[PDB]
């Protein structure tokens, strides 16, 4: 059989730049919930699949007890588990559309990381709001007044905008002047841009090293799901 298959099979184990970096952030967005509960993950595509840790996720973010999990490895149970996360979610008023538990149970990529998502998006910023501008929109004008005054930054949306990494860097340097020298920052250092602030969110303001920073530079278009996550705990961190 051919090594044009064999080649192809191996090119498999790159993740897409958009994988890689939704992965990044959304396990350590999970990780920085889940250290309340005294727990851990490690890969988001294996350790959700029996339910355990994502009912309590999504009792450590909303404050609420889930109905008990069942116990038993049997393949029944982690469906059985699955399914009470998504119905907590569903109670919770997000509305699913192609994501069940058989699909999460067996490692669904695409559809664990579609499930996180729908999480973060409802538990950190659906309820943002300012300037009677709601959730996606709302943040994204929340950065925009944060940002305005800087003058080689312009918040135009979750993905290029954020590239060069000075949107983020201002963001601290407007609510924490005395955390960063913003003036000797420019637009030829991306990387280092971006590495500073997480290095200084994470020191000062709690906040983990989320993003996937190569990806971000040299992406095209950087996962907007990604970058959304990460500035959310800015505004919960700053609000």
């Amino acid at each position: 059989y051919m090594i044009q298959e064999e080649e192809w099979d191996r090119d498999l184990l790159l993740d897409p730049a958009w994988e890689k970096q939704q992965r990044k952030t959304f396990t350590a967005w999970c990780n920085s919930h889940l250290r309340k509960a005294g727990t851990q993950i490690e890969n988001i595509e294996e350790d959700f699949r029996n339910g355990l840790k994502l009912m309590l996720l999504l009792e450590v973010i909303s404050g609420e007890r889930l109905p008990k999990p069942d116990r038993g490895k049997m393949r029944f149970h982690k469906i059985a588990n699955v399914n009470k996360a998504l119905d907590y979610i569903a109670s919770k008023g997000v509305k699913l559309v192609s994501i069940g538990a058989e699909e999460i149970v067996d490692g669904n990529v695409k559809m664990t990381l579609g499930m996180i998502w729908t999480i973060i998006l409802r538990f950190a910023i659906q309820d943002i709001s300012v300037e009677e501008t709601s959730a996606k929109e709302g943040l994204l004008l929340w950065c925009q007044r944060k940002t305005a005054p800087y003058r080689n930054v312009n918040i135009q949306n979750f993905h290029t905008s954020w590239k060069d990494g000075l949107g983020l860097c201002a963001l601290i340097h407007r609510h924490r002047p005395d955390l960063i020298d913003y003036s000797k920052l420019n637009k030829d250092d991306p990387i280092g841009n971006i590495n500073l602030a997480m290095e200084i969110a994470e020191k000062h303001l709690d906040i983990p090293k989320m993003l996937d920073a190569e990806d971000i530079v040299n992406t095209p278009k950087p996962d907007e799901r990604a970058i959304m996550t990460y500035v959310s705990c800015f505004y919960h961190a700053f609000a």
